[PDB]
């Protein structure tokens, strides 16, 4: 059994993809353990969450983006929670996500790209505690 | 513009039906303005939102299927939320409920009904105020 964290994105709000998005993963047979809704998360905590990108030239963009709308975070558990909802997710290039996948589906940028998944143990650790400290 | 207040119930999770009434709702464009995940809600909280039913035969056997499994607390916000998904709840009774609303396509128990919605302004207030103290 793990626990990986998910974040529905401003851009599933906006578009009206919240239970589309959620119920992917529900129909996969993975259960919430904890959920949170943002009306707009802090600034600080996307900063955090993305702290591995501070470097890149898409940084400030994406953070900017990020505070744009609500946000859901939502901890999945199940069996190799980690990898399965990774596939499930798709490619964050949306030359290369693959129809069947929620990006491949839905997403058509590399920014606005609807939701985030844990990419390891490691980092599923370190988000949960910046989502859910408690 | 209105709020009002929707509880997703154990049932709904049981049978991964979580987003399926998420999405009508969204669908008919209403907003999520707060939302909670409950791994299993108080008592003391379910009783006082059936407060109205507390000396009712079916009273103690609804407070029991309700801290049976997790409920998902939300609040809505749109104009006329508070009648518009109400019509869309559809009506307790399962051989009344119609084809085309949330307890008509879906639900068939009076007491496993999959979704509470706030029937008034005054009774949203308290209820909001309930699972929102904030
Ligand atoms: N390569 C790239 N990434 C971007 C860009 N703009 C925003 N990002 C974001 O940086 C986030 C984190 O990147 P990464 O860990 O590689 O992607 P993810 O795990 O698939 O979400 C992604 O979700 C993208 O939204 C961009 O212009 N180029
Ligand atoms: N067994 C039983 N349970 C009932 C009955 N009426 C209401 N309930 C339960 O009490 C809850 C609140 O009842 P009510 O406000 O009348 O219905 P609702 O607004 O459609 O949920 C319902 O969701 C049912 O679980 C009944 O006639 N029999
Ligand atoms: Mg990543
Ligand atoms: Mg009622």
């Amino acid at each position: 059994l793990q626990r990986t964290l998910v974040l529905i994105k401003p851009d599933a709000f906006e578009r009206s993809l919240v239970a589309e998005i959620m119920g992917r993963i529900e129909k996969k047979n993975f259960k919430i353990v904890s959920m949170k809704f943002w009306s707009k998360a802090p600034r600080n905590l996307i900063e955090q969450h993305y702290k591995e990108h501070s470097e890149q030239s898409y940084f400030n963009d994406n953070c900017d983006f990020m505070v744009s709308g609500p946000i859901i975070s939502i901890v999945y558990e199940g069996t190799d929670a980690i990898s399965k909802i990774r596939r499930l997710q798709g490619n964050t290039n949306p030359l290369a996500s693959a129809p069947g996948t929620i990006r491949g589906d839905l997403a058509n940028d590399i920014r606005e790209n609807l939701i985030h998944a844990s990419d390891s143990e490691d980092s599923a650790v370190d988000e949960i505690s910046i989502w859910f400290p408690e």
